[PDB]
């Protein structure tokens, strides 16, 4: 039974009237059958019958004992940041997100949490970083934007070999190119605002969960620090999963054919793309994934082209994120990162005239015809 | 300008078409105008126009600098938390509702905070209690049942003599009864998911707050934590607000009444209810609030009689919670805290015959007609 | 049991888990048990869970046999138009609203359907006008916005006499202020975008019907030309028409106070509202309704005035109709027909300095004062 | 620039924020700019932002002069059919859609309009069928479920011949595999309810018109007969349609493999789909269109294997309708009409054991093999 398949079926058991989509229960709280017992469902807060179809529906996806889902993606990381406590440590890949980076910087230490950063792709940097008490391994994978691979499996062992969890954030993979549970991952976490949703309409995010005792100290941070996907949310997820094999489908299609066209072109100085051939990494991504994924970068040497390509196409929208059906261009280096002064940028893996293409799922010949009149429309 | 007649005022200067009902941004992201410059918005985990107008009509209603809407009471909470570092001090009532205890006795200590309990009305022991080292008072009158009342001007004075922020949960009360920003308070809380939205359909919390570096730093964690207060719950918050007046005054009064007839009824043993002339804290609670609200609870010696009374009526529903238009009537010791035994369900002030009731927009009539009836037909 | 109590009455018999709001069931199919057997449903044009919870409430409040939901006013008094075939005959009121005056003159004649216009204030006319070719009789009482009384009682035994239908547009009054299927009416319509779902936010029609035959010919229409409201919007009318009552008698005595005042001002002409004791009908209409809404109209014989009040009010919005949380003015002759000429415009019961408002739930003495800084700022 | 490219761009200029999702409008009224002027919005019924941003992208779509949505397909097609007069005729293809039949047979009469059927397919019978008194040709190709092809091209001509207007209902096609006004249709009407939105979650029709004076006729009667789409409706149809030329690029070719995997099975007496080579009309209806769609049915001269199929099969839903994600499988001889008996269904080209198929998005092997197991578990 393929993921395509799994997609779209309708299991809610407790629908009555078998709609073809899942009731949306938009309350707050439900009435009790006593004054001594609970029902199944008491406050939204605990449990919801709609965000239930989708936890579950992500449990399957994922091959997960029970998944979480969070009013977003940062409020599914900072739950799992929430469990390691005072004296522990948690070991970060320096390159992770943003949100990530503020997080574990900023937030994390308050707590009495040691943070240390490495380069998840030097094992033996990794090896070093990984002290007695070190409760966290925290990995992304391909990173962003340079796609750089990391051995999941691996760094899985060395950290399971301090009785550590590994947090493995698939946000750019999503269940259909990776399934990191199968990797010695304990937790996967993904940013629903992007591939699940697909459509950039909603916030989510989500905690896929191995072991039933780790998942119970998720489930007691969703439940207490209140963070529990809202109803509608979890239906316009619902809504949007649907289509997510479909959608994954063509955009990494067509991510590889603009990378392609990118690669051999005059004007690019270097494209990022976990499936061009050429790119280091490759060969292990596919050892633990499916696909390249429909996001990649390149440069140009010149900013000022740059600023041009993302300003000037036609077809691409200049915001951030991805996975959307619309694609998008940015400039990470110069935007992500306004910020970023002239050390600022340089202190982080990156050069001031990057540009990140999500690609969406358009007639791939409207986007490479957009891009090439682009780069000759470009003065000197 | 007056509250009922601020409630019902549509502020939204960015409108275009001048709509009566506020247009529901239910979008995730936002284009950019520029590849270096961002717009107004750019992701609703940062901010969006529908949770901005919300947030605003919430500041203006409790005089505070700005304010915050969180996924839900809990989460709002678990912010105001994540402001006190490693090894601080917090001092917070023993009342302290149900989400809350918990979050103080388990979720706080992992962050090294130090957390102190004490009984607020006895400003000898909240005077013992507060250190060097306090940094939070967290109040919360009445108390849930009891309804005791607590001086918040006195207590906000000894804490900030030491520096400490003071927190104010207003669930209770709401923005049209009590104010606690002009009575010493900091930063006050509402779970939006009572009075404020007040159909039992929404689940959020709000954050009033007084001073620009504290709000800054309430912000800084809203956004960080990715928990603000999804868009279509914004909306339907905004949606209920606009009849908060409406639905208190009749509500109050409701309660009022039911309170008179409960109070003289041969069944019933004590009232509980800050309205009655004749419960200790009347005149400090009205020095400090405009109306006693509609909860109340009483006691009628009988866990048998109780439970009858709960399961009978046939105008109140089983449920948790308050301030919905619907009529609810519970047991708190041995529902809200159900898996509790002897000692440890008298290890809170409460007796397990206590029964509670949140008076609904009903006719009043109808409800102190149905609770005779169940008075008479219990079996002996 | 009374209607404030019956409004917030959840009576969702389908739903397992016992929400405080009715499950939205957002879907257009459902699947069928077998190959030859369908289940209870089917397809949302033929009927849904969430709008049969309406349509039932709807049945209940007006005493109707059925009640039906469509997707607007307008469409529901369009399907009871659809009622009278080719050639047969419709007595309607002179003063029937806009929207029901251009359907009476411009679509109901391409049937070959036959009107006639009377002034159903006199009682002759309405015995003039009904022959034996007459099926249906079209009533409005208030009518907009002279406020003018007929009787139903009368109007329904004449035509009645004649084998004709009785709808009366019950919009103004809604259902706890006048029930007219208990006063001869066959069908009673309520453009329930206005005191029903009481927020300016949906767009909603309701026929409530008397007789198993009729009703059945009701449902057959909504369900062909399917018109049926949707899904979303009858939740939110649900989820607004629990206020109704409580909205209605707050916005109700607004209107009598605000009546009042204007009634004594120099500036003010004639007030027309059916509350004011010298007002023509008085005891006719509460004779037959339990109040006088809110919705009331004055004349100052000054065109330049009445603009002037209408677009100076800082508490009133210049808007299309009533029955809204929020007070709204307007000049129904130079606006809700503004394009009409001097003797178009005369040419209906109405000077072009009429100003109509609409009572909300503010405080009145915010209203009033509103008013009367308005009436002193006017340049002479 | 392709449709695939066409269906996701954003080009809401109302919009100050330019969030990527169209911001949802979801009010009744608009406040008015002064006491004499309305605004671009006055009434939704009338117009709404979010409306209008979906009936634009469809005329586009369908390369008409304007686009209207309505609360359902049926309310579309009834609004047609209020477009002819008292005395006028409309030939009708008889073949035509159930809700089509229903409202052709029981209520265009009770209008003193006269209804002629034909076979569309033979342009004589059409010939003789259109008078001089005929105002309005009515045409679907594929029909359904048998995909009988008509020209409308040439039934174009004739119609136009007389003056009168031609309909064509596309629903089955959409506008990504045809487009009617390109071949002398004047009205494209679809059942958004199916491709256009295809999450089978939201039901709205849409009539693309060609001619100014049509389309002002048009919106006479979506204003005046109040069946506008709603606004929360119109922006899940504008969230759908997003993925409409991906969600048919796969589901037709699903169609095609099942189609070529029934047409040489064993058990199959006849396959009617139009992509097949040898399906007579095949040539015909690839002149005006660009697949054979996702719909097509079959025979098996065995009802008790028929109904086996349809109950049996794992990955089929029972259920009407088509164009959804998820496939579906039914009877419409036995129950698309139970009520059907032995000559009511022989009154209709369709035989007890017809079976019918609208494709899903799965992975075509899943659908294959679940459909075979079906065949090879049918006992004897
Ligand atoms: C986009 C992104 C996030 C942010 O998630 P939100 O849902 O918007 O808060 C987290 N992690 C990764 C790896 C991302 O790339
Ligand atoms: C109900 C309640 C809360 C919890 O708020 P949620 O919206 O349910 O998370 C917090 N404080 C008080 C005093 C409450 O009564
Ligand atoms: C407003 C109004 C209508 C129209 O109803 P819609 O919901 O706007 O279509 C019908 N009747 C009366 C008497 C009205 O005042
Ligand atoms: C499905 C169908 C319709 C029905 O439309 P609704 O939107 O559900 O009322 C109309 N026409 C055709 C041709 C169809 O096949």
């Amino acid at each position: 039974a393929s993921v395509s398949t799994l997609l779209v079926n309708l299991d809610n058991k407790f629908d009555p009237f078998d709609a073809m989509s899942t009731p949306l229960y938009q309350t707050a709280t439900f009435k009790q059958p006593s004054a001594i017992e609970n029902g199944p469902y008491d406050y939204t807060r605990s449990g919801n019958p709609t965000r239930d179809a989708l936890e579950s529906l992500l449990a399957k996806l994922d091959k997960a004992d029970r998944a979480f889902c969070f009013t977003s993606g940062m409020a599914a990381l900072s739950a799992v940041t929430h469990l390691i406590k005072n004296g522990e440590e948690i070991v970060a890949g320096d390159d992770v997100y943003g949100g990530s980076d503020r997080l574990l910087s900023q937030v994390v230490p308050r707590s009495g949490v040691v943070v240390k950063r490495v380069n998840t792709t030097k094992l033996d940097e990794v090896a070093a970083a990984i002290g007695p008490q070190t409760k966290l391994v925290w990995l992304e994978s391909p990173t962003n934007p340079r796609q750089q691979i990391s051995d999941i499996r691996k760094i899985s062992e060395m950290a399971h070999a301090q009785g550590a969890l590994v947090l493995v954030d698939n946000s750019i993979m999503s269940p259909v190119l990776s399934r990191p549970l199968e990797l010695g991952a304990d937790i996967v976490m993904h940013s629903a605002t992007k591939f699940i949703a697909g459509h950039s309409d909603v916030m989510a995010g989500v905690l896929a969960v191995k072991g039933e005792k780790l998942a119970k100290e998720v489930y007691f941070l969703q439940n207490s620090e209140g963070s529990g996907l809202a109803p509608f949310d979890c239906w316009l997820c619902l809504r949007g999963i649907k289509t997510m094999a479909l959608r994954i489908e063509k955009q990494q299609e067509n991510a590889r054919k603009i990378a392609m066209y990118l690669s051999s072109h005059p004007r690019v100085k270097k494209v990022y793309y976990a499936g061009l051939p050429d790119h280091p990494g490759h060969h292990l991504h596919f050892s633990q994934a499916k696909g390249a994924g429909s996001v990649f970068s390149f440069i140009t040497g010149s900013v000022a082209l740059s600023k041009h390509l993302v300003e000037t196409t036609k077809y691409f929208s200049i915001a951030v994120s991805f996975g959307s059906v619309k694609s998008l261009i940015s400039m990470p280096c110069f935007m992500s990162h306004a910020s970023i002064p002239a050390e600022v940028r340089e202190a982080r893996g990156l050069t001031e005239d990057l540009v990140r293409i999500s690609a969406g799922i358009e007639d791939v010949d409207d986007l490479i015809s957009d891009l090439d009149i682009a780069f000759k429309t470009f003065p000197l």
